[PDB]
């Protein structure tokens, strides 16, 4: 039940937080 909420909430969660990750990566690089 809420498991499987909680489950595609960082389904969708964990690509954006990659995302931003690798942009704040590119910066520090830069």
């Amino acid at each position: 039940s809420i498991e499987e909420q909680a489950k595609t909430f960082l389904d969708k969660f964990n690509h954006e937080a990659e995302d931003l990750f690798y942009q704040s990566s590119l910066a520090s690089w830069n």
